[PDB]
Formats: structure tokens, sequence, C-alpha cells
């Protein structure tokens, strides 16, 4: 796709810190962009939309190909539009916001500039981040995570797309997602199925698959750490049902791992650590600090902080696995005892060292769940399933919460705010801010 300027592209400034080994952090000052779907596509030669409601112009688009050619992304009114404000170092995403049209969420990436994305080598480091989930019901999710997008969103390897990463294009994640309207500098409008249960939304012939890193996905009930590795590392297209994931009707017959090797402490055991109120040992009701470290093995620690207290992440038992690390020995016992094997399959921590140790772009979300509710994150899921079954209770939210329409018409006023992000060798994000 190309751009167009109809309506200007300003991305909100955020700030955040870059430490070093020697104590010391400095401010960075980058920039957020939504990502592409959530943006107007027109004709190139008038305001004639291209996509409307949840199928496309046949006569714009009649092919993948000509669609990219007469089609183009424009500008974005982040705040009356998208909810989305910045201040310093906080970002805030609201839920539902009402203008011409109704928005859900939002999807964001971390800009270098204003036509490049910052790239993040996790491997060695650690990362921080305040959050406040207080106000995030059940069947909501505010997650922050890392993806293997190219840094100027595809350009260079897809002349068709000159819209780029100033206007979000480029994005893939384990699910190889088939919503995407533009994929590797074409329309996604071949095999288009529009969705039954979303106005805006539909499913493509194509998908986008790369590595992940779920940093955090979570709300003020449960909470979840996942790595997710893929065969090829970066941004690759899928084809139909191939792509796997939550897009195509078999979920793991693909080259990326969609499930991942998480880490939920409620579906581990621990039902007390997380949640709202102070009978948890992590109010959800106030704000807390996430740090996430990347060791050199391959393994992932983790530990919190809030109101001055550090905990590390809860011991878990799990089969013969015993710890609070995140290894190749959690990973092999969560298979044994929850079941699956696509996490092995795909290479598990040794193939994800490889997306660690390459760039990657952060993003920051809020979205609810159209295909299960959110049910797999903080209810029982499978719904059918007991507490009796391991792994199936991921948290206390009931098996009937979630249904999109119902949230977004309840919980309209419900947001996320990420804040004081610092980035830098293990251990040192926790010294002063410069
Ligand atoms: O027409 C002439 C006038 O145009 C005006 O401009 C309009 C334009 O006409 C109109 O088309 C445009 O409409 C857009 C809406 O403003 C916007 O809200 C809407 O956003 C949707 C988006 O369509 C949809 O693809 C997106 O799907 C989400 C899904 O909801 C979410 O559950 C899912 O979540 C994932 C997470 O993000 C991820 O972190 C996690 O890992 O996985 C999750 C599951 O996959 O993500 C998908 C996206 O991949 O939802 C959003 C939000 O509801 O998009 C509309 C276009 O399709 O609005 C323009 C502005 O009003 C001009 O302004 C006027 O001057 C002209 O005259
Ligand atoms: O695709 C949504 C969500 O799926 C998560 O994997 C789930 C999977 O959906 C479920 O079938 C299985 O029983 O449990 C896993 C772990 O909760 C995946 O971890 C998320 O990253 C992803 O957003
Ligand atoms: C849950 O984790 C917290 C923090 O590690 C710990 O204090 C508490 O004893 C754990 N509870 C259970 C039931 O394991
Ligand atoms: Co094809
Ligand atoms: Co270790």
């Amino acid at each position: 796709q190309s751009a167009c300027t109809l309506q200007s592209e300003t991305h909100p400034p955020l700030t955040w810190q870059k430490c070093s080994s020697g104590g010391t952090c400095t401010q960075q000052t980058g920039s957020v962009v939504i990502d592409a779907n959530w943006r107007w596509t027109h004709a190139t030669n008038s305001s004639t939309n291209c996509y409307d409601g949840n199928t496309w112009s046949s006569t714009l688009c009649p092919d993948n190909e000509t669609c990219a050619k007469n089609c183009c992304l424009d500008g974005a009114a982040y705040a009356s539009t998208y909810g989305v404000t910045t201040s310093g170092n906080s970002l805030s995403i609201d839920f539902v916001t009402q203008s011409a049209q109704k928005n859900v969420g939002a999807r964001l990436y971390l800009m270098a500039s204003d036509t490049t994305y910052q790239e993040f080598t996790l491997l060695g480091n650690e990362f921080s981040f305040d959050v406040d989930v207080s106000q995030l019901p059940c069947g909501l999710n505010g997650a922050l995570y890392f993806v293997s997008m190219d840094a100027d969103g595809g350009v260079s390897k897809y002349p068709t797309n000159t819209a780029g990463a100033k206007y979000g294009t480029g994005y893939c994640d384990s699910q190889c997602p088939r919503d995407l309207k533009f994929i590797n500098g074409q329309a996604n409008v071949e095999g288009w199925e529009p969705s039954s249960n979303n106005a805006n939304t539909g499913i493509g012939g194509h998908g986008s698959c790369c590595s992940e890193m779920d940093i955090w996905q979570a709300n003020s009930i449960s909470e979840a750490l996942t790595p997710h590795p893929c065969t090829t590392v970066g941004q690759e297209i899928c084809e139909g049902d191939g792509c796997g994931g939550t897009y195509s009707d078999n979920r793991y017959g693909g080259t990326c791992d969609p499930d991942g090797c998480d880490w939920n402490p409620y579906r581990l055991g621990n039902t007390s650590f997380y949640g709202p109120g102070s009978s948890f040992t992590l109010d959800t009701t106030k704000k807390l600090t996430v740090v996430t470290q990347f060791e050199t093995s391959g393994a992932i620690n983790r530990y919190y902080v809030q109101n001055g207290v550090t905990f590390q992440q809860p011991n878990a038992e799990l089969g013969s696995y015993s710890g609070n690390e995140l290894n190749d020995d959690y990973c092999t016992a969560e298979e044994a005892e929850f079941g699956g094997s696509s996490f092995s399959d795909k290479g598990g921590l040794t193939q994800f060292k490889k997306a660690t140790s390459g760039g990657m772009v952060l993003v920051m979300s809020l979205w609810d769940d159209y295909y299960a509710n959110m049910l797999w994150l903080d209810s029982t899921y499978p719904t059918n399933e007991t507490s009796s079954t391991p792994g199936a209770v991921r948290g206390s939210c009931s098996t009937s919460s979630g249904v999109p329409a119902q949230v977004e018409s309840q919980s309209p006023n419900a947001k996320v705010t990420f804040s004081n992000i610092k980035f830098g060798p293990i251990g040192s994000t926790g010294n002063p801010s410069g």
C-alpha cells in the first residue's frame, strides 16, 4: 500500500530509558504508531474507501496486487479516534472510543524515528516497565510484547509497500495473523471471508508469521509470560490454513508455535499471587513494576516490584520440575503435564534464542477476544474441563465472561497504562534514571 495525506500522521511522543552496566540510565525519545488495520484505506486519487465494514471494494480491489496499487493508508487522529494518549514516559489506551464510528482498543509499535521502528536485542538484557491493569476486568487484555518485525515495515523487501513503518505496516506474530489487510506489500483480499461476529473484520488468504515474545498478556485477574518460536525467525508470509494459529481451522499446522511455553502463576497453582485487593501478594488495583531478564543460556527470569517490595516469579512445581525460571526443563515438564507439542516441535528455547539474538519490535496493545473470549488467559479452558484437569484453570473468571459485545457495552471506560520503560544489561534497570 502507498501512503496518502488527507489526514496528517503525527506520532505521539514517548520517552524511555536505556541503562548501562556502569549503573546509569539515559533518556531516549521515541514515539508510537498505530497498526495499519485501524486506518482508513482509500483510493490514491479520491476519498473512496478500498475497505468498508468488513468487505473490500470489488472494483478497486479485484485482486491482491491491483488493490495495493490503487489503495493507500491515511493518517490517524490518535486521541480523538483511537483513545491513545502519551505523557512523558507514559502511554494510555482506552478500551472503547466513540467518534464518527466506534473503536475498540489499539495495537501500537515503538518507533526510532518518524519512519522506522525501534529494534531491541533482548538476549543478555532485561526489560522493565510499570503497568496499571486495575481498569481491566475479565475478557480484556492489555499486552506488551515483542515481535521479529523489519525496521522499515517491509518496504525494502516489498516495493509495492511505500507506506512503511510510518503507517504501521509489516506486523507479524506467532499466530501468523490472517486478519491483516496488507501483507508483503499486497492486499489480503483474495480468499477474504468476513467475520460472523465482528462488523469490522475478516480473514484473508494469507497470514504474516514471526517470532513472538509475550512479556505481558494480562488484566486485573490473570497474567502470563510466553515465548513463541517459529521455524523462520523473521516475518514470513503463509498460505491459508497452513498458517495455523487463531485464524485457521488447524491451529497447529503451521511454522510458528501459537501456544508457546506459557507461565501463568495462577495456572501453575498459586491462586494467591496476582489479583485485585490486599489478599493477593501483588494487588492489581495498584500499579506494579514488571522486570524480565533474558539470560544468555536462553532461559528467562522474572521479578516484580510493588510499593518498594520485590517478589521473584513464584515457585512452581510441575512434573519433575521445580523452580521459578522459565527454562528448558519447565517447558518440557509443561508439555508433559498440560499436554501439547508445538513449542518443542518448533525448536523450543534454542530456536527462540535466535529471535532474541536479533532485533525485535516493541508492541503495546489493548484488545478483547472475538475467538475465545480471553478464557485461555483468565478462566477455565476449554470450558468443558474441570479443575481436576491439569492446567485447565487459568483464572477466576466465569466461563461465560469475555463476550466482546458485552464487555464493550458494560466496561467501555476500561483502559491500560504502560509507563517508565527501561532497557539495558541484566541488573541495570533498577538504577537511577537519567
Ligand atoms: O469514508 C470516507 C470518510 O472516511 C473517514 O475515515 C474513516 C474510514 O472511512 C473508516 O474505514 C475507518 O474505520 C476504521 C475504524 O476507525 C477503526 O476503529 C477500525 O479498527 C478495527 C480494525 O478494523 C480491525 O481490523 C481490528 O481488529 C483487531 C481485533 O479487534 C483485535 O481483537 C485483535 O487483537 C490482537 C491484538 O492486537 C494482539 O496484540 C494480540 O496478540 O492478538 C490479538 C488477536 O489477533 O487485533 C485485530 C487487528 O489485527 O480492530 C480495530 C478496532 O476495532 O478499523 C476501521 C477500518 O477497518 O475509520 C476512519 C476514521 O473515522 C474519514 O475520516 C472521512 O474524512 C472520510 O470522509
Ligand atoms: O491465541 C490466543 C492466545 O493463545 C495462547 O495459547 C493458549 C491456547 O490458546 C490454548 O488452546 C491452550 O490450551 O493454552 C495456551 C496457553 O494459554 C497463547 O499463549 C497466547 O500468546 C495467545 O495470545
Ligand atoms: C504464591 O507466591 C507468593 C510469592 O512468591 C508466596 O509468598 C506464596 O506463598 C505463594 N502461595 C502459594 C499457595 O504457593
Ligand atoms: Co499466495
Ligand atoms: Co539461570
